[PDB]
Protein backbone atom coordinates (compact mmCIF):
# COMPACT_ATOMS: atom_id res chain seq x y z
CA UNK A 1 0.00 0.00 0.00
CA UNK A 2 1.15 3.56 -0.91
CA UNK A 3 2.00 6.00 1.88
CA UNK A 4 -1.37 7.82 1.72
CA UNK A 5 -3.14 4.47 2.34
CA UNK A 6 -0.88 3.61 5.30
CA UNK A 7 -1.45 7.03 6.88
CA UNK A 8 -5.20 7.06 6.18
CA UNK A 9 -5.78 3.50 7.35
CA UNK A 10 -3.82 4.31 10.50
CA UNK A 11 -5.72 7.55 11.08
CA UNK A 12 -9.05 5.70 10.59
CA UNK A 13 -7.97 3.04 13.07
CA UNK A 14 -6.90 5.58 15.69
CA UNK A 15 -10.06 7.66 15.17
CA UNK A 16 -12.54 4.86 15.78
CA UNK A 17 -10.31 3.58 18.58
CA UNK A 18 -10.77 6.92 20.32
CA UNK A 19 -14.42 7.31 19.37
CA UNK A 20 -15.14 3.83 20.75
CA UNK A 21 -13.37 4.24 24.10
CA UNK A 22 -13.77 7.92 24.88
CA UNK A 23 -15.05 10.35 22.27
CA UNK A 24 -14.23 13.33 24.52
CA UNK A 25 -10.60 12.74 23.47
CA UNK A 26 -11.23 13.24 19.72
CA UNK A 27 -10.26 16.91 20.09
CA UNK A 28 -6.66 15.94 19.41
CA UNK A 29 -7.54 15.24 15.77
CA UNK A 30 -9.62 18.30 14.84
CA UNK A 31 -8.61 21.96 14.64
CA UNK A 32 -10.59 25.22 14.77
CA UNK A 33 -11.09 25.20 10.99
CA UNK A 34 -12.49 21.63 11.03
CA UNK A 35 -15.94 21.07 9.55
CA UNK A 36 -18.25 18.22 10.50
CA UNK A 37 -21.52 17.29 8.80
CA UNK A 38 -23.27 14.68 10.92
CA UNK A 39 -26.51 13.47 9.38
CA UNK A 40 -26.91 16.80 7.60
CA UNK A 41 -26.15 18.90 10.71
CA UNK A 42 -23.12 21.19 10.51
CA UNK A 43 -20.51 22.02 13.11
CA UNK A 44 -17.22 23.87 12.92
CA UNK A 45 -14.20 23.72 15.15
CA UNK A 46 -12.74 21.30 17.65
CA UNK A 47 -14.94 22.48 20.55
CA UNK A 48 -18.29 22.37 18.75
CA UNK A 49 -17.41 19.09 17.06
CA UNK A 50 -16.33 17.27 20.23
CA UNK A 51 -19.40 18.66 22.00
CA UNK A 52 -21.66 17.17 19.30
CA UNK A 53 -20.03 13.73 19.35
CA UNK A 54 -20.01 13.76 23.14
CA UNK A 55 -23.72 14.57 23.15
CA UNK A 56 -24.64 11.35 21.33
CA UNK A 57 -26.81 9.42 23.87
CA UNK A 58 -24.68 6.27 24.13
CA UNK A 59 -22.41 4.82 26.77
CA UNK A 60 -20.92 2.02 24.70
CA UNK A 61 -20.17 2.36 20.99
CA UNK A 62 -18.32 0.04 18.61
CA UNK A 63 -17.42 0.64 14.97
CA UNK A 64 -16.62 -2.27 12.62
CA UNK A 65 -15.24 -1.36 9.18
CA UNK A 66 -16.32 -3.31 6.11
CA UNK A 67 -14.53 -1.20 3.50
CA UNK A 68 -12.18 1.78 3.24
CA UNK A 69 -10.50 3.68 0.40
CA UNK A 70 -7.78 6.38 0.48
CA UNK A 71 -6.37 8.83 -2.06
CA UNK A 72 -3.70 11.56 -2.13
CA UNK A 73 -4.81 15.12 -3.09
CA UNK A 74 -2.77 17.84 -4.88
CA UNK A 75 -2.43 19.93 -1.72
CA UNK A 76 -0.84 16.92 0.05
CA UNK A 77 -3.95 15.94 1.93
CA UNK A 78 -5.46 12.48 2.19
CA UNK A 79 -9.12 11.85 1.48
CA UNK A 80 -10.60 8.72 3.05
CA UNK A 81 -13.91 6.88 2.75
CA UNK A 82 -15.24 4.28 5.16
CA UNK A 83 -18.37 2.12 5.24
CA UNK A 84 -19.30 -0.16 8.11
CA UNK A 85 -21.63 -0.89 11.00
CA UNK A 86 -22.01 0.56 14.45
CA UNK A 87 -23.26 -0.97 17.65
CA UNK A 88 -24.27 1.54 20.30
CA UNK A 89 -25.50 -0.05 23.54
CA UNK A 90 -28.72 -2.07 22.87
CA UNK A 91 -29.63 -0.32 19.64
CA UNK A 92 -30.12 -2.45 16.52
CA UNK A 93 -26.94 -2.61 14.39
CA UNK A 94 -26.70 0.34 12.00
CA UNK A 95 -24.74 0.85 8.82
CA UNK A 96 -22.76 4.08 8.45
CA UNK A 97 -20.69 5.87 5.86
CA UNK A 98 -17.93 8.33 6.72
CA UNK A 99 -15.60 10.59 4.78
CA UNK A 100 -12.46 12.26 6.12
CA UNK A 101 -10.11 14.87 4.62
CA UNK A 102 -6.74 14.75 6.42
CA UNK A 103 -3.99 17.36 6.56
CA UNK A 104 -0.62 17.38 8.27
CA UNK A 105 -0.39 20.47 10.50
CA UNK A 106 2.35 20.84 13.09
CA UNK A 107 3.60 17.33 12.32
CA UNK A 108 0.25 15.75 13.19
CA UNK A 109 -2.36 14.38 10.84
CA UNK A 110 -5.64 16.10 11.64
CA UNK A 111 -9.09 15.95 10.18
CA UNK A 112 -10.19 19.16 8.46
CA UNK A 113 -13.45 17.75 7.02
CA UNK A 114 -15.73 14.99 8.33
CA UNK A 115 -19.05 13.89 6.84
CA UNK A 116 -21.09 11.16 8.47
CA UNK A 117 -24.31 9.48 7.39
CA UNK A 118 -26.30 6.52 8.74
CA UNK A 119 -28.19 3.88 6.78
CA UNK A 120 -31.94 4.55 6.87
CA UNK A 121 -32.91 0.90 6.79
CA UNK A 122 -30.88 -1.87 8.32
CA UNK A 123 -31.24 -5.64 8.17
CA UNK B 1 -26.91 29.02 0.15
CA UNK B 2 -23.24 29.43 1.09
CA UNK B 3 -20.93 29.75 -1.93
CA UNK B 4 -19.33 26.34 -1.30
CA UNK B 5 -22.78 24.74 -1.47
CA UNK B 6 -23.72 26.63 -4.63
CA UNK B 7 -20.51 25.60 -6.39
CA UNK B 8 -20.46 22.02 -5.15
CA UNK B 9 -24.11 21.58 -6.09
CA UNK B 10 -23.67 22.97 -9.62
CA UNK B 11 -20.55 20.82 -10.12
CA UNK B 12 -22.43 17.67 -9.01
CA UNK B 13 -25.36 18.51 -11.28
CA UNK B 14 -22.96 19.06 -14.19
CA UNK B 15 -20.99 15.86 -13.56
CA UNK B 16 -24.11 13.69 -13.71
CA UNK B 17 -25.54 15.54 -16.77
CA UNK B 18 -22.26 14.69 -18.52
CA UNK B 19 -22.24 11.12 -17.24
CA UNK B 20 -25.84 10.49 -18.29
CA UNK B 21 -25.71 12.35 -21.64
CA UNK B 22 -22.14 12.47 -22.89
CA UNK B 23 -19.57 10.61 -20.87
CA UNK B 24 -16.79 11.07 -23.44
CA UNK B 25 -16.69 14.67 -22.15
CA UNK B 26 -16.10 13.67 -18.49
CA UNK B 27 -12.32 14.01 -18.80
CA UNK B 28 -12.80 17.77 -19.04
CA UNK B 29 -13.58 17.94 -15.32
CA UNK B 30 -10.35 16.18 -14.27
CA UNK B 31 -6.64 17.17 -14.26
CA UNK B 32 -3.45 15.05 -14.49
CA UNK B 33 -3.24 14.57 -10.74
CA UNK B 34 -6.91 13.63 -10.36
CA UNK B 35 -7.51 10.24 -8.77
CA UNK B 36 -10.50 7.96 -9.03
CA UNK B 37 -11.62 4.91 -7.06
CA UNK B 38 -14.36 3.02 -8.86
CA UNK B 39 -16.18 0.45 -6.79
CA UNK B 40 -13.00 -0.14 -4.80
CA UNK B 41 -10.55 -0.23 -7.74
CA UNK B 42 -8.00 2.59 -8.09
CA UNK B 43 -7.24 4.71 -11.13
CA UNK B 44 -4.63 7.35 -10.35
CA UNK B 45 -4.02 10.01 -12.98
CA UNK B 46 -6.30 11.50 -15.61
CA UNK B 47 -5.30 9.05 -18.34
CA UNK B 48 -6.33 5.99 -16.35
CA UNK B 49 -9.54 7.68 -15.19
CA UNK B 50 -10.44 8.56 -18.76
CA UNK B 51 -9.72 5.05 -20.02
CA UNK B 52 -11.73 3.48 -17.20
CA UNK B 53 -14.75 5.69 -17.81
CA UNK B 54 -14.50 4.92 -21.54
CA UNK B 55 -14.55 1.21 -20.74
CA UNK B 56 -17.83 1.21 -18.81
CA UNK B 57 -20.00 -1.57 -20.37
CA UNK B 58 -23.34 0.21 -20.09
CA UNK B 59 -24.86 1.86 -23.15
CA UNK B 60 -27.28 4.10 -21.25
CA UNK B 61 -27.34 5.23 -17.61
CA UNK B 62 -29.40 7.54 -15.41
CA UNK B 63 -28.50 8.95 -11.99
CA UNK B 64 -30.95 10.43 -9.47
CA UNK B 65 -29.55 12.37 -6.53
CA UNK B 66 -31.34 11.80 -3.25
CA UNK B 67 -29.02 13.71 -0.88
CA UNK B 68 -25.87 15.83 -0.94
CA UNK B 69 -23.62 17.69 1.49
CA UNK B 70 -20.82 20.18 0.80
CA UNK B 71 -18.10 21.79 2.94
CA UNK B 72 -15.32 24.29 2.28
CA UNK B 73 -11.78 23.07 3.16
CA UNK B 74 -8.81 25.04 4.57
CA UNK B 75 -6.99 25.09 1.24
CA UNK B 76 -10.12 26.53 -0.40
CA UNK B 77 -11.31 23.27 -1.94
CA UNK B 78 -14.87 21.99 -1.71
CA UNK B 79 -15.57 18.46 -0.53
CA UNK B 80 -18.87 17.04 -1.72
CA UNK B 81 -20.94 14.01 -0.85
CA UNK B 82 -23.68 12.49 -3.03
CA UNK B 83 -26.18 9.72 -2.28
CA UNK B 84 -28.61 8.50 -4.93
CA UNK B 85 -29.69 5.70 -7.23
CA UNK B 86 -28.68 4.71 -10.74
CA UNK B 87 -30.09 2.52 -13.49
CA UNK B 88 -27.97 1.24 -16.36
CA UNK B 89 -29.59 -0.24 -19.47
CA UNK B 90 -31.55 -3.25 -18.20
CA UNK B 91 -29.74 -3.72 -14.87
CA UNK B 92 -31.86 -3.26 -11.72
CA UNK B 93 -31.95 0.06 -9.84
CA UNK B 94 -28.92 0.32 -7.56
CA UNK B 95 -27.97 2.67 -4.74
CA UNK B 96 -24.67 4.53 -4.94
CA UNK B 97 -22.49 6.93 -3.01
CA UNK B 98 -19.93 9.26 -4.54
CA UNK B 99 -17.46 11.75 -3.06
CA UNK B 100 -15.78 14.58 -4.88
CA UNK B 101 -12.95 16.87 -3.88
CA UNK B 102 -13.09 20.06 -5.93
CA UNK B 103 -10.45 22.67 -6.51
CA UNK B 104 -10.36 25.78 -8.63
CA UNK B 105 -7.38 25.36 -10.99
CA UNK B 106 -6.44 27.56 -13.95
CA UNK B 107 -9.61 29.21 -12.71
CA UNK B 108 -12.08 26.45 -13.42
CA UNK B 109 -13.55 24.10 -10.89
CA UNK B 110 -12.16 20.58 -11.50
CA UNK B 111 -12.38 17.32 -9.55
CA UNK B 112 -9.07 16.20 -8.04
CA UNK B 113 -10.40 13.18 -6.11
CA UNK B 114 -13.44 11.05 -7.01
CA UNK B 115 -14.64 8.00 -5.03
CA UNK B 116 -17.60 6.04 -6.38
CA UNK B 117 -19.19 2.99 -4.77
CA UNK B 118 -22.38 1.04 -5.25
CA UNK B 119 -24.52 0.91 -2.10
CA UNK B 120 -26.81 -1.80 -0.80
CA UNK B 121 -27.98 0.48 2.03
CA UNK B 122 -29.94 3.70 1.73
CA UNK B 123 -27.81 6.53 3.17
Amino acid sequence: KPIWEQIGSSFINHYYQLFDNDRTQLGAIYIDASCLTWEGQQFQGKAAIVEKLSSLPFQKIQHSITAQDHQPTPDSCIISEVVGQLKADEDPIMGFHQMFLLKNINDAWVCTNDMFRLALHNF
